[PDB]
């Protein structure tokens, strides 16, 4: 039962945004090796996740965009006063955004997608991710059958919003100028890895950066390469202003 | 007056390319350092290098891509089966164009120029290196301009010879396929930055990074990041096949 978390140390602020499907525990310890490196974290949940799959189906990004942004609030409030972020997979779309939304001190963005998926796609995925939750609740293969048949009678309407949200942020990404570094995973096989050229191509920043990592896969926080990132990262956030 | 130099360490080697008015002391501290890590390091100086500045006016990159190829054949002769290449400003545009000519096991390019300057700025460049070569020759201003007012009465026929390396590079970077790792000071002096994002973006290398060092000048090797420099490449060459 994951829940947010906020990692206090530091005076300089790090809000973290996990992905569709994801929740805090996806990027916790990149939060926990940024505070013991003295930077203060903080991890929202976006409304649907870190719940049963079926509270998902009626959740769309204008319900996570508010999640992003109290999130953001959260920090401020706590009187941080420069904020960084650094977002996992759709997170990474919705740090571009914040980034050109409010005062944004870095960007990381990791195996963030600029490709628009169908719908029938994005759906395969949610249809994958309840299964796979009601595996790991230990519910029978028979249980689980007749709960996914229940599932299926309940369309997600809010996968034309996601196209719209990855369409609206690809659009937009000249409007990014904070300094950004784009992170992606070179045999990403849930996005097309070319997304991070998109990125690091579009935006503005004068200070951006690109670095592919070769044996990760797309969940890059939690693969067999999560220290060189949290070192790669934890070097960027040591190279700005502040 | 330097030398070109041969680092004998493992079976992994390493061509060691310097820049137009350099030579091998430039890429020295790298060659000790991969040495220390195991790679076999050679640099040789190209013809006109590494003596008086009278002498360079009077060859030209016809000349100079021998002395590339020479020092390839260099460590072919010597047994080496597989050699990676780096090279430090027209260092990498040589090392790029060796890199489809001759089997490379990587490459790697440090702010190298991708922009065509005009004959008279390559020129004063010609100037100010001639001018600084004597002033560390410990001769007197007067003198010094007494030998810069002869030196002017010869013009360096081959700077149009130069603009055509870099054209006809620029125009083959789709021919590039080695894994390749571009190197470039985000505030460089003298040449255009953005020449990184042409090679990073043209050529067609499945394993292509680039990575930029905010607080270094054009000649990097010998900058205040040059210790970081160092550990990029060798994480670079280690991550290649071999």
């Amino acid at each position: 039962p994951p829940k947010p978390f906020f990692f206090e140390a530091g005076e300089r602020a790090v809000l973290l945004l996990h992905g569709f499907t994801g929740n805090s525990a996806d990027v916790r310890m990149l939060g926990r090796f940024l505070e013991s490196k003295g930077y203060t974290c903080h991890a929202p949940i976006y409304k649907g996740h870190g719940v049963p799959p079926e509270e998902l189906v009626h959740t769309g990004p204008d319900d996570w965009w508010q999640d992003v942004m109290n999130g953001y609030q959260f920090l401020k409030n706590k009187g941080y006063e420069k904020i960084a972020v650094a977002g996992l997979s759709l997170g990474g779309v919705f740090s571009l955004k914040l980034g050109y939304t409010v005062p944004i001190e870095g960007i990381v963005t990791m195996c963030a997608p600029m490709y628009i998926k169908s719908e029938e796609t994005m759906y395969e995925g949610v249809l994958e991710y309840a299964r796979e939750y009601k595996k790991r609740e230990g519910k029978s293969e028979e249980q689980i059958e007749q709960e996914m048949e229940r599932f299926k009678q309940t369309p997600m309407k809010t996968l034309k919003a996601l196209q719209e949200l990855i369409a609206d942020v690809r659009a937009h990404l000249d409007l990014v100028y904070a300094p950004t570094f784009v992170v992606q995973a070179r045999h990403d096989e849930m996005i097309n890895p070319d997304s991070a050229n998109i990125i690091y191509n579009e935006i503005e920043s004068p200070v951006k950066q690109i670095k592919w990592y070769e044996q990760s896969g797309h969940v890059i926080t939690l693969d067999q390469e999560k220290d060189q990132l949290h070192e790669d990262i934890y070097a960027f956030l040591e190279s700005l202003d502040w």
